[PDB]
């Protein structure tokens, strides 16, 4: 069914129907970083290509209408430019001239005003352009989000019984020697919704409880760990049957948000569970082992998970009859 | 009237009367980077300019004192630069050496001593004003603020019953396919008023409660969201009928902080209503519809609003009602 | 008298009596960036005085060994450089060949092996060194820390009465039309304390309440602001008499955070009181003024604190004389 | 024994038996950035090597095909390039042209099409493989981590009384006059346990209380600061006694972070404390003194520590037997 989000990151949604468009000209740089390569590269060789000719033309104008065209074949009567008669010359001066290589076989000479005033605007034009070009590609290849492809998830959730209380779980892991600095983990349900008034809404986001109460979900992220929310009065299975599940219609969506260590970035990994992934009554495979002062780590059992022993029964039940047996 | 925050994020503010004014240049960058364009320009041309003129009239100087210049036609007597005779051919030659370029029409020889130590000079001068002045330019034309031009805010607010709760709500959206990692919202009540022992403010900032508490503001931004904060006993709004609002004077102003997905930079966007944009009485249209596995959006209706039936008494009559029915 | 923090953000401590030392040389990095301007121009001399006279040497030998000098009078005999006699020739090639300037008047020839393999590492060399080198002055130069050289504090801070609460309040204000982004603050005190068991402590640092707690403190500024924290019995001035206040010794440090908004940095500015700024029973005058649709700050006044009546006991007298009161 | 954390911050993990490798070349650049110098430097120059050979290759084979080698000797017959005929030729040619130095012994000419579409791409790929690798460089240069080589932990942490409760103490100290902006610890305890329905879980994490609450964990880190836990109900050590201290197995991590002062990026600290470094009843000697309005730290008494007078009971007996004291 539609999930709203993909089982990897991506979102199904499409944005359409826009007037002012301008808005995307006022912001060129993001427009620019967002694209495919396939374009950024033929924008580089197009405003590359652009500039060259431009000034080439220039100097093929300046070069006419002093009139050395008319003396190429005379020793005296210094020119403007050294050999420089036809328009693929003019070209080729402008290249050798704007990405700083100057040959040598073709010069300026010092007789021949406003040839200056011609430079330094060229020089200044191609620093600007330059900088513009490269910063663009820089930025593009040393992004941060593409680190989120190293940060594995786990399959589906489980919900079982720990300590007499009902939680659900599910495990997280790395993929790499380095670190994440500052990470931090948050949950969300998304499922419609209808007031007591009439107004209805397609899509409600409700925030899940998962430790932002005691500081207890800043974790520190080494080996695989398993996060785990308690379910209790003010959360939204609080009356759920083992019978009632498969017949709601929910999605829960976790959010992970860190520091990249090589660079001071952000990065941001997302996940989903719909309703065929809540596994009622299992538990996970533990994956550390000891091994000559080291602790070696599986990931053949990362995902695979076992059966055990549970009641089935809504929370809200299971408090019941606590109350009552402890009362008698 | 005076509004204090222009309905797109520009402020109404003039600073002035400043004694000392050396602060400024004490932070000559950041004075740098808030000019417009058309000053950066100028300066940088000057900066280029008059960097190579001074570097010409040294070369020129230490020229004419070694005495060339006397000895222009002479085959023997190597001098010290060849061709350079003219104030322009230094000109010329200090142009073609800070650059990086080196035609080769006029070459330093190796019985000039000094013109060493002049190079190294130069050539260091001139890469550590390249950099200042790329980097200041790079710097300007990658800045996070123009990402909030693209996120777009909401038209006048509304109040409106829900669950038998009284609520005020606007709502906010993206206009893109990356995302804001890390976003964030807060609301200030601005609104004058007088102790109880004289003093007098011309304004006063007041939090609005929107879910700092139990951390529902760190929002997750695809579609449209709607804002909505509850009114009870701690919210500046406990006493205020249907007829009383237009009588007063204040201002609601919203805030939205996040982080580009590009680059790691921090972006925010504001914006205000004043009295006008309350609206008593009234809900916002659905705009998901359902399509083939995709979710679109309209962006026709983003501010189409529609009308309903509500009471009209302020929240502390509606809970004394309450309280004495149920007493009763 | 010892402040611990001077008025204006320099702190007063001198770390001495270290013994690895060698911390110093493994964060290479940092210590280059903190060092003054004086000394980091003349690393940077020294290092590309250094690599280019290295690779001049290397030049030189690869030459003499070969035996190219021993045939400068020669038609035939193609040698490996031309025209590359003497040892500052050597030097002027090297030069002329890591900038990357390439006069032309003496150039590589095809027919001396090992000069592609030197040409190669000097390259590399070159441009490695250049980045470095490039990027600790940009580096240096873009540092964000200068911005608060532009946020004004206030003079000595006031006491006084506020419906009936007992309040301490100072001021602080912007001096620019740019934006701190995601701004904070907070406060602690700090003095000396002896513990019940016989354990004697230098310095204590204690926080003080500012509005942490209702999330009252991520202001938003634009004009003068007036922070306020209120004596409750939760505050170190529960019991502290107007004759009292001069008889302690104490010190109220105060920080604010933002981030720049041109670029995404963090910046952070201090401030202290020690004992004569607490002044007792005054207020502060208003700084705003209405005109022609605009809001005019005056920068005059910033400072100027006006006198007013208030009464002189302790917080806890005031509560206990109020209950005593409301009970009969 | 295992410690799972060492005394300086590396730790022992082996991640072993991946499937999906092809997820370390889909982020190519912090692969790259991960690596040691031996071998960044190894790919630079064999991408440089490569990139040059496939250029030169490609000009001369152009040169071949036009017939320019057949016609070497001959004064008429303008060819492609100029002194281009042995492979070594074309080599240095594409050397000289792509990193920008053009000597101007051998030059191009204006006869000879496809000659200015070969020198386009070659301008374009090496200026898009000079930024992507001294980028690289640059950011594996001033990456921040290398900061934390300079942020002095402390010894064995201490147990001892303070004002009648018992609390868990350590040290922390800087070791340079920047500042750390934004600081902030975190402590954590690892010990195995085993839940009530025979669940087994190898490591447990379980945060400690230091000030997350009132906000008192924010420190403002000048001198060498006394970090304390004070131990209450809710502490994992409601119930250890000092002759069942040793006869426990469990850890203590803790971890401090930060932004440099230079850069705006992110640093990192972490230690440990096994069993044998927790010290029954001891304090730490006072490390300040006061000079001639300056304050001098010895640094040579960071991790002494002296003995005193402690009670030998858990926390849960001491409150039992006040208790029953101020009952009785
Ligand atoms: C050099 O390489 C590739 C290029 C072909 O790339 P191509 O035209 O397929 O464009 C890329 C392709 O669409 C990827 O799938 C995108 O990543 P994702 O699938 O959206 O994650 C990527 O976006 P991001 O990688 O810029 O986000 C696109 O740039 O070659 C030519
Ligand atoms: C290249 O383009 C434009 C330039 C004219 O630009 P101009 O002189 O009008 O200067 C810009 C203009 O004032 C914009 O309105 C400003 O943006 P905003 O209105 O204040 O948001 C902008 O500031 P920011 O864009 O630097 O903030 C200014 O730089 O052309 C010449
Ligand atoms: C170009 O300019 C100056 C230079 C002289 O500078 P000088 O040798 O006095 O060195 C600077 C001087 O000590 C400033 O006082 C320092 O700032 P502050 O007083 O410590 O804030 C500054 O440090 P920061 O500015 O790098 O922090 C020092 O670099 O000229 C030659
Ligand atoms: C220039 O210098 C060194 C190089 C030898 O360096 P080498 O091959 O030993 O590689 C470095 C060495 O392993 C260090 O111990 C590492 O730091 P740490 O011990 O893991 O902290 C460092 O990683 P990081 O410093 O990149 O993290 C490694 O790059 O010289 C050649
Ligand atoms: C060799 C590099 C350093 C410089 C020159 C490379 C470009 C001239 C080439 C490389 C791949 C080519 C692209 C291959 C992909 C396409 C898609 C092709 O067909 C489509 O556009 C279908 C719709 C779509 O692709 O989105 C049109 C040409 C284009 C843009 C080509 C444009 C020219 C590109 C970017
Ligand atoms: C072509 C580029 C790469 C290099 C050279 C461009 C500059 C020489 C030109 C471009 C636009 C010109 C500017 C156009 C705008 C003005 C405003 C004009 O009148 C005013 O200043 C009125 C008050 C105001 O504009 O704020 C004075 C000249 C000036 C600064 C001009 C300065 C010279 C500028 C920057
Ligand atoms: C012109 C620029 C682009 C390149 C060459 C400049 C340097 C050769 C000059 C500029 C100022 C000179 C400095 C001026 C200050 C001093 C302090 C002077 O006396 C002291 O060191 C006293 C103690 C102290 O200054 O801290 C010693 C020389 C030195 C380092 C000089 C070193 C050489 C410097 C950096
Ligand atoms: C002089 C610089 C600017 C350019 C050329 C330097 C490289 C050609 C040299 C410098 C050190 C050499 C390295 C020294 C270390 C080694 C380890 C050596 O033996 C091993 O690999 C054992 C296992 C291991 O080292 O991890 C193999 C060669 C290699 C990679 C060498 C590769 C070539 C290196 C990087
Ligand atoms: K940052
Ligand atoms: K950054
Ligand atoms: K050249
Ligand atoms: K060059
Ligand atoms: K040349
Ligand atoms: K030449
Ligand atoms: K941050
Ligand atoms: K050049
Ligand atoms: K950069
Ligand atoms: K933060
Ligand atoms: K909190
Ligand atoms: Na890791
Ligand atoms: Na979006
Ligand atoms: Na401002
Ligand atoms: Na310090």
């Amino acid at each position: 069914i539609q999930r709203y989000v993909r089982k990897d990151g991506k979102c199904n949604v499409h944005h359409g129907n826009v007037r002012e468009t301008y808005r995307y000209l006022t912001d060129i740089f993001t427009t620019l970083v967002d694209l495919k390569w396939r374009f950024n590269l033929l924008i580089f060789v197009m405003v590359y290509t652009v500039t060259w000719l431009f000034f080439g033309m220039i100097w093929w104008l300046i070069a006419y209408i002093r009139g050395d065209m008319d003396h190429i074949e005379d020793p005296s009567w210094t020119p403007c430019v050294t050999n420089l008669n036809g328009f693929v010359s003019a070209f080729l001066f402008s290249i050798e001239t704007e990405t700083t290589i100057g040959y040598g076989y073709r010069v300026i000479t010092d007789k021949c005003p406003e040839g200056i005033i011609l430079l330094l605007i060229q020089s200044v034009l191609g620093s600007i352009v330059n900088a513009f070009m490269v910063g663009c590609m820089f930025v593009k290849i040393s992004q941060p989000k593409k680190r989120a492809e190293t940060l594995v998830f786990s399959t589906h959730a489980v919900i079982s019984m720990r300590d007499g209380k009902l939680c659900l779980m599910f495990r997280v892991g790395d993929l790499r020697n380095s670190h994440i600095v500052e990470a931090s983990i948050r949950a969300k349900l998304i499922k419609s919704k209808q007031t007591s008034e009439g107004e209805f809404i397609p899509l409600n986001q409700t925030d899940i409880n998962v430790g932002y109460y005691t500081g207890d979900d800043r974790l520190f992220l080494v080996s695989p760990l398993i996060i785990s929310h308690e379910i209790n009065q003010q959360s939204p299975f609080w009356e759920i049957s083992k019978a009632q599940l498969p017949k709601e219609e929910l999605e829960i969506v976790v959010i992970l948000e860190g520091m990249v260590e090589a660079t001071g970035m952000t990065c941001q990994a997302r996940s989903s569970y719909i309703t065929s992934e809540i596994l009622w009554g299992y538990r996970f495979t533990p994956v550390l082992t000891l091994e000559d002062g080291f602790y070696e780590v599986d990931y053949n059992s990362f995902h695979e998970t076992y059966e055990t022993s549970t009641p089935s029964l809504s929370a809200k039940e299971l408090a019941e009859l606590a109350n009552r047996a402890e009362s008698n």
